[PDB]
């Protein structure tokens, strides 16, 4: 009770049960969250509670890329049509939090999941989206693809494409990708974008490296999107993505 | 069964309509604060403090013309009594700092919802201000009218008046503008003038185009402000001001 | 009440009384302080005491230089001793943080009105300072001299100086200069170096131009320093320096 | 009276380079006190009528896998979990950083109770930020989990003989460099040597410190494994130590 420094080290001998200690970190741990389930959701709930979900999908992606991902918050900024479609969304789908717990529905997860939608939307909604096309065709030394600029995009990219063509993708979305975390957060906010990095980096992997698409289906997704060649090889304007990301 | 993946790989031909998705950001789109909301929070939460709320108003303008728009962030800077009356105001009106969402009470929205004071304040405090009378009247080729000096002028504009009088207005407010940007977002003083004019551009316009005050109410506030002859006529000075700006700007 | 849009209209008829607003206008104002009677008010209040009130200010600005503003955090973090010490000045010198009052001490303003000293002891502890000459040497091409780093310099410049010398020397102040601010505020540290810039400039030039002392004085003072050769043509170290001191 | 004079005057008063650097000394911030800390952390999960001992274990497995940032932590959780942060935050009053030192940190439990702390290492390597399997293949060989945690320092005894402390702390030191590039990302880009120097400081500091005895360190070491008991290093010290005298300056 009052001997600090024994007290300390009678933890020597305190209990450190494995599974006692994983099962908080199971608890601690940011957990992801799988595609495929994100999928099912959305159709279950609603299918079952109406409805027209393939629509939802789409103003879901939107609600997302336009206004981010807390959506209760959303509502109070917008129009009573606007904010009366979304009560439907949050009511419906569930929609919840930003990185709870697994098996839960969000709009940055819907857009994840569906990615293949939202890089089609991207296209026409480039300037209202927090970092525009336009900013960023001048960041970059030429035009930028729109299909790139959110993060889902990451769960399109095939590392395993030959040349390195993969890494250099990731390297081009990253560079969109300081200006948007910068934003999520006020700050955050140009610690020299390497700690912004590290923000993103952790689940840019996990998205990266998810096997919910095959190889054949990211070659796919990225030759429709203009992204690439059917030789594989991308444009110009990745491979200044690029060496370019380099510095910073 | 079914095959998630395969469902999801099909939104690639899922129809991406460009009208139809730009009809979305529409409703979806952030409104903006409104001034009439602001009048009224600002008296209900005055009234239910039993607090004398027009007299409020009139601190938190002037606080915010000398101080500006970050209130937790101005109290060390003060002197006791004031920083203690700023500690009322957070706390009855329940300020927030920067650009909130639009049922928040910012010191800058009561500047520009009570914009009918402000415009009279700034004639007796010009000096007191970020960018002085003198400053602007040196960059002026002439004096600068004081009302003009604060964006939140930018709120009693008609664009619609005649001989484009309200373009003339606008150019001329503009000319402070400029000033006043690069003297709180410094980023902007290494900056060319038209760099700096799109800063402001879109909530500037915003603020002439809206519903609040109506195009007869905007003539009464520029006439009795000195602005406006009785007959819709510029004051002097405003052509003078207006042309400085287009000059730095272009056009 | 009822109608918002004409009880704002209404407004153009309420009273605006220069005399009242302006005495608003103090109240609110940052208002600043005078060095002259800062001096003033450490004899007397010392001297009242039976205090040798010369080495409290020493010991004072010792305790700025390295430890801050705050006198009260101050004492939590430190020896028993050295917050006796503290404590007794305190309550004889009556010292703040804020908000000062123009009769208010601040352990900085003591710096600032005394800066004679300060300039004296910054050199015998240039590393034991939130930024260090070594940390500085680095930024900078070649030594930099201590005597500048610290804000309480700006007092001992002046402008007025031919070859505008006195404007080489407020850059290189500023150089010193961002780098002490993010520390007093770790926000700063997230901006831009013109932000942080004219965070200080407004006292620095209030600092700067005060007639506290003389040009005569600040003539002096320059010289024993080492600033100043005596035809009143600073050293190589410091066109060299400051000179960086532009892009940021 | 002439204030100026009175001032300008003060151009040569004494300015004595020992008196001031004395004064330097007694105003120096001593840095946190880990009897401190065990004796906040009891007060105050007893006066909640908490199991404080499980408390200082969730603190510590929060802190190794999580960070030193609680609030800023909870956003990304399992709502079970947040709601523990949120507790641990409440009762032990914790805050994030580097404060003053009457103040409870998570990094700062982690190092009052590293006895604790070593052992729970074992378990939980691969979620830490730099994982043991990572360790080791820097390493060439076993990267003790024990010290990978800067905690570790704490029980470091600099004056174990043949210079056994020197090598204990270089050894340390390989996981360290890999450590502060993560929580300092600003740095990856920098070399060994230039990252060493980060931790220079508050590591000699953690290994200085009184709170444990030479004796106790002694009886710790041996206990996790790291020393026999005849104050012999495990093998993997050696050459540990070896490749960070490799990376870094020596």
């Amino acid at each position: 009770e009052d001997n600090y420094r024994t007290i300390a080290l009678a933890f020597l001998d305190e209990s450190a049960d494995s599974t006692t200690i994983n099962a908080w970190v199971n608890e601690f741990a940011y957990q992801g969250f799988d595609p495929k389930r994100i999928v099912q959701l959305v159709k279950e709930r609603g299918t079952a509670k109406g409805r027209d979900w393939k629509k939802d999908v789409k103003m879901m992606i939107v609600l997302n890329l336009v206004d981010g991902n807390e959506p209760e918050s959303m509502m109070k900024e917008m129009s009573e049509k606007g904010a009366a479609i979304v009560t439907q969304l949050i009511s419906t789908y569930q929609l919840k939090e930003g990185n709870p717990g697994r098996d839960t529905i969000t709009l940055s997860r819907v857009s994840a999941a569906f990615v293949p939608w939202t890089v089609q939307a991207l296209k026409t909604l480039s300037e209202s989206l927090p970092v525009t096309g336009t900013t960023m065709d001048s960041i970059a030394g030429t035009t930028y693809p729109r299909c790139m600029m959110h993060p889902s995009f990451a769960g399109i990219i095939d590392l395993e494409l030959p040349n390195n063509t993969g890494a250099m993708l990731a390297d081009a979305h990253g560079l969109f990708m300081l200006e948007f975390s910068k934003t999520i957060n006020p700050s955050l906010r140009t610690k020299q974008p390497n700690e912004i990095a590290a923000t993103f980096e952790k689940p840019n992997m996990a998205a990266m490296t998810g096997r919910f698409f095959t190889r054949d289906d990211k070659k796919k997704l990225l030759i429709a999107i203009g992204v690439l060649n059917e030789d594989l090889v991308p444009n110009p304007a990745i491979e200044k993505c690029a060496e370019k990301y380099k510095a910073k």
